[PDB]
């Protein structure tokens, strides 16, 4: 065995042609050691002696891709002074560009005896732990330009890597649930007809099966359990796990590129699958674990503002450090095109308070590499003060809460005020001006991963998550949904026309709202989780996609209404609008077809709009100056439990283009042409949109 | 006129081939405007109307390269609440990659009427201020190696860009003070014969001349004093300011790169040269004045942690993120090596104390492109808690100003100086140890821009400072110099000799001290800048270096033949520390008498004699490859007593291959060979080192 000193950086293994240089962090380590696993066990362990900057590292000629390795941290195992280091744990590298294998369950992964959390567990992790892999960094990007899709043309569809693709009847079963197959001509085929522009892929960092889920016969599904910031999940990954999963990755990015479709990766750095002080030894508990983790006063106890064992300190630079890293690791060794990050109000509390001015913030906003990106939060947590739905920095966007609460209440018959969810249609005036934002800054959404699928929205009052083996404890306890009739599946043609209606409210709301919608992935299908409204755990046919005449209609519907949306400029505004001067570019009106006054826009019990969008008046210039002109458009609401009367604004036409009233599709099929002063009967919990050519 | 919205990034203006875009952040700006200059002093003024996060932009096809420009941003002057802008000023582009012209001072550039700091100027500061230019990115650097010289091998030359060349009888007078003249073969061989391996070059960033100062007959020398992070200084250019001082400079460094020197740029990011109030309004107090300056509770007065006016504020991530797309600027396009930090106290200041986690240390700890490049610091500012010598993160270097105290203070004869003089020779073990750092980690140095230059620290006991006119009040008040006889120029051989001989025991001391040496420019001709310590404004005969006509050119070949003794053996560039006990001796303390010393004489009060073994065998480093690194044991012989002593050699034969006293100069020419047992009488105030493998 030949070992040079190598360099400090970059942190990890890379391959320089002849060898390998490893460098790991532990600024409270006495000695660290480089185990290299070979395929039969059977550690050949080196110290990385040199020290630089708290940074241990070597090079090691000969080693080469493919080459499992693991460390052994050997330090102070003191967790009254809350370092737990552990030589027994084969810790993984945290900047491991490729992890393979599974958690194995058992008592040797923990670092603590099963009893006594206080003591040491000297059992070997190796066996029973995940382990890094050296990877061959090569790929030949041909014609890769990322699809800079700017952001008024952007339709976001969530999906889950495994769940999009695992019941598609046209992938051949190895590709079934993984990358590539999420790169099939047939896939792509299929968001490039919905219209879709970025496609947001669920955590793709390598995660960890909870403990828990495991001994309970569930897995962990969603995934928002990360532990390599660095490597592609390795289930996903059908070309196998020794650093082929990178490769996969990488070529189902270059394919959904090749047809002008951004990936937007889903991140999760506010937490690790170590999980509090009961969880394993996996990979930073051992290396440095007051430098990784915000431990609390009284430092042997974790503090959790997102409720899931632990969380990152966002304050110290080697942690700080290790975000960066990951997020410039994916956009240029990844050519990931942006992130989204869960319970990103985490990452701003840089000592206890959301601080934003924290040094994350101030990371993001100034590196060209991760602050040209798409950068999207969930702009809350679960500790105090966490919601900060209208307050992260202007460069960010945000999951607008607040409309997806807002406009599921309004086709809930909630007596929800008409300005509260007008200002959601104007895209969160109220949230997003005074911070210098567009609104572009409201990533709306009526459903996501969490709560009810698009058709649970409408099928189910209350949650169904016993199958979550937590006895309906978990998730939301009320999703403000409405169950139309009967909760749960009926036979009853009622509430059938109903709630399949009801969902292409909400998809005309969406792609009517300002900013940028995004989709479910499955809601073109109908897809349905039995009520389950949170299916972290069901790794199952509860959260598979649903593929193959009621579930096409409905298809044929949101394909046709995203193309209202990217033909016409109006729904996808780059500013504000402000209604008057002291043509105007926003007009609100009655059903009785007069002009909204203060009194009216604060009535208690209301229903029912009129809004009008003027196409002359787009004060914006295009991307060469150009004046962006559009058809007027007349959005006719009517959330009513009874039949409403709508008047149109005398002299001249109009042509419906939009109505959900009918179960066939309004954006699909053509719209009888209405006139000026024409009275209009408008059915209860329906839309209808028009046009003036 | 054609203005396209454009990119909001990067900031400044950047040329594509068609035109130019622009982009200005002002968070407090109800409108930016964008004035471009034509050579009649006439504006084309445009509206930068697309803000995006607070940065305004635009994109202006048809503008090129040369095309001088400035912006004029339309706000609230209200010094009360913090706000300084003025449509009145022309501001420049903080981002400015060249800024062509010099400070016209008159009553316009102030921002305020001269009679009324809480008043608004109306004047025009066009015809008066400086002017951004767009600049042609493009540069063919060749086969541009950057000279990564290692930490262990490193010798820095402090040297100005105007001092180092415009007295030198090889270049045109062209070229003389300029940078092309610095990259003339003639100077880049003097660097050779020299030894250096880092040219750290004094301030490049473009400064301002100090109304202070021009309207008093002298000028800002030194440049701590800038306005452009951007921009290389104007009036160091023999090829013009319209964009041409770029080229010199990128050509001035693949000329210093191709003959393996690393240009370690100095920066000046703590403040401005606005100053305080009462100060011009010229590139940020207009743009956003409180997001960008430290300033004081009472916005309308600045907080001063550096003594020169004001400081910013590093925490609004707006700076920090100018202060790293300066640092990743000059790094990635002006191919710089590294950079050496002014008053680097004052970028860790967060709130108000010093903090270690500042934001700013956070944020050049994770950046790939300045976490690789030298990063050397001054320690200290002139605020609470400013001397932080020993307390910069692990990854940083510092001046090690109390190396210099010492030596200073040794061969001065002060009292009881052995005991640190040894831990300042073995590399401030105090300082660096504990911290996880190494000793080259200590920047040592006797003499610096700063205080004396090397022939006035033996000839002066007190500034000489009355030609920066405030009359011998500025500049370090006690130097711990001593005139050796007689303040200023003697004719007596008996100080001369002290003198030029006490010259040879600083540089031998320097060179044989563990961590990275610093020599500052002219210190191998013996170079005098007449008694002046504060040569900040001293732009004449003063500071210029003098090319040398016998005893200028002796201790010229002293100075390089112990450069030749630091880098033939790795001993006295140690990559560790010592330790000297098992419980190999790679270091033993003897006393004159020839015995080891004790705790009790390790302290004893009167002691001003040391003869330190230094093993050759005993390096425990491994090289690049793992080699062992071995040498020849050394003998160091220290006699700062005022008489004459008789030192004793310990343990075979030894070889004298350094002797400070006599005048022939004893580092290039051979010494007897000492017994080995027997007594050696040595000069005071002398230093001498022996060999044997
Ligand atoms: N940033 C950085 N600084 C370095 C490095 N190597 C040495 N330093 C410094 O070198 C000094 C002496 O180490 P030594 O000659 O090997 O003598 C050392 C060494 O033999 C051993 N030691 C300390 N750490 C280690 C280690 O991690 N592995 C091994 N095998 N020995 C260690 O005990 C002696 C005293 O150790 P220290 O208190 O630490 O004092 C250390 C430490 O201050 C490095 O690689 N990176
Ligand atoms: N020539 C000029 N006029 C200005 C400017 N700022 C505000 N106004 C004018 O006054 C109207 C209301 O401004 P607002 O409060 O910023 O409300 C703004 C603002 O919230 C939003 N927003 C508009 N433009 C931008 C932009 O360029 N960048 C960002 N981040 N947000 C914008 O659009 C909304 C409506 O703006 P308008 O339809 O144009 O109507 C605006 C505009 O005519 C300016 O910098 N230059």
């Amino acid at each position: 065995m030949q070992v040079w000193p190598g360099q400090a950086y970059p942190l990890g293994a890379t391959y320089d042609g002849a060898g390998t240089n490893f460098a790991v962090f532990s600024e409270a380590a006495h000695r660290i050691e480089l185990c290299l696993l070979h395929d039969d066990g059977s550690e050949t362990a080196v110290e990385l002696r040199e020290t630089d900057a708290f940074v241990r590292h070597a090079y090691l000629p000969g080693v080469m891709p493919g080459q499992r390795y693991g460390f052994r941290v050997h330090g102070p195992y003191a967790p009254e002074r809350g370092l737990r280091c552990n030589a027994a744990k084969l810790l993984l590298d945290p900047y491991a560009r490729a992890v393979s294998g599974r958690v194995r369950w058992g008592e040797a992964v923990y670092g603590y005896p099963f009893g006594r959390p206080d003591a040491r567990n000297d059992l070997d992790s190796a066996p029973d732990t995940m382990t890094s892999v050296v990877v061959n960094p090569y790929f030949d990007w041909g014609d890769d330009r990322r699809p800079r899709t700017e952001y008024h043309h952007t339709v976001i569809y969530e999906a889950h890597v495994k769940g999009l693709t695992m019941l598609h009847p046209d992938l051949p079963e190895e590709l079934r649930g993984t990358y590539a197959g999420l790169a099939h001509p047939s896939v792509i085929g299929h968001l490039r007809e919905l219209g879709v522009t970025a496609l947001e892929l669920m955590p793709v960092h390598q995660f960890v099966n909870d403990h828990r889920l495991v001994d309970a016969g569930l897995s962990n599904y969603w995934g928002y359990n990360t532990i390599g910031f660095f490597a592609p999940h390795n289930a996903y990954a059908s070309w196998g796990d020794r650093g082929q999963q990178v490769l996969e990755f990488k070529s189902a990015v270059r394919a959904l590129h090749q047809a002008g479709i951004e990936v937007i990766l889903d991140v999760v750095y506010n937490h690790t699958a170590e999980g509090n002080h009961l969880g394993p030894t996996l990979s930073m508990r051992g290396l440095d674990n007051p430098s990784y983790y915000r431990l609390a006063d009284d430092p042997r106890y974790y503090m959790d503002t997102t409720g899931t064992g632990n969380s990152l300190l966002m304050r110290s630079p080697h942690v700080l450090q290790l975000i960066m890293d990951s997020l410039r690791y994916w956009v240029t060794e990844m050519h990931v095109d942006g992130f989204r990050f869960d319970l990103a109000a985490t990452l701003a509390r840089q000592f206890h308070e959301v601080d934003r001015l924290s040094s994350f913030f101030d990371l993001v906003q100034q590196d060209p590499v991760v602050s040209q990106v798409k950068l999207i939060a969930e702009p809350w947590d679960v500790g105090e003060g966490g919601y900060q739905v209208g307050n992260f920095p202007p460069l960010w966007t945000e999951w607008n809460g607040k409309y997806r609460d807002c406009v599921r209440d309004l086709w809930r018959g909630e007596p929800r005020t008409l300005a509260e969810f007008a200002s959601r249609l104007t895209g969160s005036s109220d949230l997003y001006q005074d911070d210098g934002r567009r609104p572009l800054a409201s990533v709306n959404f009526v459903t996501c991963h969490d709560g009810f699928t698009l058709r649970d929205l409408v099928s189910y009052n209350e949650k169904r998550n016993e199958a979550n083996g937590e006895g309906n404890r978990d998730g939301e306890n009320y999703n403000r949904s409405w169950n139309c009739g009967e909760e749960g599946e009926t036979e009853d043609v009622g509430i059938t026309e109903l709630r399949a209606r009801q969902m292409r409210n909400f998809l005309a709301t969406l792609m009517l709202s300002q900013g940028v919608p995004m989709l479910s992935h499955g809601d073109e299908f109908g897809r349905t989780q039995g009520g389950n409204n949170n299916a972290y755990c069901q790794d199952n046919e509860v959260s598979w996609v649903r593929w193959p005449e009621a579930e096409a209609t409905l298809l044929r519907f949101t394909r046709s209404m995203v193309r209202l949306r990217r033909e016409h400029p109006v729904f996808r505004r780059r500013r504000f609008f402000h209604g008057r001067p002291v043509l105007t570019d926003i007009a609100w009106f009655t059903p009785e077809g007069e002009e909204m006054t203060s009194r009216d826009w604060q009535a208690a019990h209301a229903q029912a709009l009129t809004v009008f969008l003027n196409g002359n008046a787009i004060s914006e210039p295009g991307t060469q100056g150009e004046r962006i002109a559009d058809d007027s458009f007349l959005l006719m609401f009517n959330a009513s439990a009874k039949e409403l009367e709508f008047v149109v604004p005398h002299g001249r036409y109009w042509r419906m283009v939009v109505d959900t009233s009918d179960p066939e599709g309004m954006p699909p099929q053509q719209g009888p042409e209405l006139a000026g002063g024409e009275r209009v009967t408008l059915a209860p919990l329906s839309l209808t949109v028009l046009r003036r050519p």
